């Protein structure tokens, strides 16, 4: 097999960060080289299909039995995530025009943990009016923060109701609101959707427009405001790769990178099979630059087959449980996304549970039980560990640009981020929505 002798871009690895700044860059007018050392799309975040690969992977000699249906019919994304209808990673991808070849389907339902159970995530006043997540009264106080929020308009002051958007902690608004613990638990863990607390002692600007954002999709999508495309996210790297052919440039797979040549401390090319192809700006993952990153630390996801739908989800066909770290005495949350028949990505009448949460002990498995706990009874399960890496250059000299390994959370505002980065580090300047 052969390269060109010059790209004015050269990716490796075909995961969902790079293929859509692959995309964003051949969409923007430059030559691009898409490789993969890998036989299939995806790398870390890959599909498998059929379902007999999956009970592979996992050195499940036994095999998957008949019940579990037609296994042609099992897409198993080993990373799911889902989308936030109104953000800025589904704008990417109408940029490069991907979503030609995507078929999102909204997710059923959305849920929060706590104490033991899980609630439907209340982001209207008239959820929030029924709610059984707060008391009569703090719930009517939680109504009028949800008023504050909706009402709420950057550019009008008045809508402000004093604060300061731009200096006003959320802790404050909180207050403001009189919210407890609680309350405050799952807004910024189910609502704002962030990982950790440190939001309370920032502007509170943010933490509003996120919770704006979340109320938004939901409103234009009804059930809830994530998306999932049909067949999983492997329908992501396919799309790519068909968009690379329009642009001319079609994706490389079982392709080895012997080595990535530097000149100065700045890249210059790539070597592959004893050919030499010289670029301007090289992307790639984690994998390919060990010397560029470091261990951020691990992840475990258990992949959970079901026969039925999850408790107290009101039979829903897919649905996001967000279980706050405060919930659970932990450090870090744990997630739980399940995807069914419904989004064709496992035979009929099955559904797929899968747990994920940041190790924090030397028994990662048993750090997911609250979660599995919420699935039993459980058909199969499938334990997976791994290490997370983030890049220790940002590519200013270098011209390398690596991305930061998928962390614990069943959604992309995280990977959003790291895309919008990259790009950022590339471009000189922030994409421009
Ligand atoms: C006010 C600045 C804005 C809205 C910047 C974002 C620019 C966009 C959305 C389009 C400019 C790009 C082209 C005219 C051609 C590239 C082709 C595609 C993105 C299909």
């Amino acid at each position: 097999h052969h390269m060109d002798e010059e790209y004015d871009v050269i990716v490796l690895g075909t995961g969902l960060t790079e293929c859509i700044l692959s995309g964003i860059m051949s969409v923007n007018g430059k030559k691009v080289l898409h490789m993969d050392r890998n036989p299939y799309y995806g790398g870390e975040s890959s599909s498998i299909t059929p379902l007999e690969e999956l009970y592979k992977r996992f050195q499940l000699l036994e095999g998957p039995p008949e019940t579990m249906g037609r296994g042609r019919d099992w897409n198993v994304d080993l990373i799911p995530k889902f989308l936030m209808a109104n953000g800025q990673l589904v704008k990417m991808l109408l940029y490069t025009e991907v979503t030609r070849y995507l078929d999102f389907k909204v997710v059923e339902g959305s849920f929060v943990y706590k104490g033991g159970k899980i609630y439907k995530v209340p982001s209207t006043e008239t959820e929030a009016l029924a709610s059984n997540l707060m008391g009569m009264f703090e719930k009517r106080r939680f109504r009028k923060f949800l008023v504050f929020v909706a009402n709420f308009d950057e550019n009008d002051p008045k809508t402000f109701e004093g604060v300061d958007p731009q200096n006003t902690s959320m802790r404050d608004v909180y207050r403001k609101f009189d919210l407890g613990q609680d309350v405050i638990d799952f807004t910024g863990h189910a609502l704002a959707l962030y990982r950790t607390d440190d939001y309370l002692d920032q502007p509170c600007l943010e933490t509003i427009n996120r919770i704006k954002l979340y109320s938004e999709s939901l409103a234009r999508y009804g059930k809830s405001p994530y998306l999932y495309p049909l067949y999983g996210l492997g329908e992501l790297p396919q799309g790519f790769a068909r968009l690379s052919a329009i642009y001319g440039g079609t994706y490389m797979l079982n392709k080895p990178v012997d080595d990535i040549i530097m000149e100065n401390g700045k890249v210059v090319g790539v070597k592959s099979e004893g050919e030499v192809a010289r670029c301007k700006q090289l992307i790639c993952d984690p994998s390919y630059v060990p010397d560029r990153v470091r261990k951020a630390g691990q992840v475990i996801r258990i992949i959970c087959i079901l026969s039925h739908p999850i408790k107290n989800t009101n039979d829903a066909n897919s649905c996001q449980i967000i279980i706050p770290q405060n919930q659970v005495n932990r450090k870090s949350d744990i997630y739980v996304c399940m995807i069914s028949y419904a989004h064709n990505v496992a035979a009929q009448g099955k559904y797929i549970a899968i747990a994920s949460t940041t190790v924090e002990t030397t028994d990662p498995e048993k750090e997911v039980e609250p979660a599995l706990e919420l699935l039993e009874p459980i058909d199969q399960k499938f334990v997976a560990i791994s290490d997370l890496y983030e890049p220790i250059d940002d590519g200013s000299e270098s011209q390398v640009f690596c991305s930061c390994s998928y962390d614990a959370t069943t959604h992309f505002e995280t990977t959003c981020n790291d895309i919008k980065d990259i790009y950022k580090r590339m471009a000189g300047s922030a994409f421009d929505f």
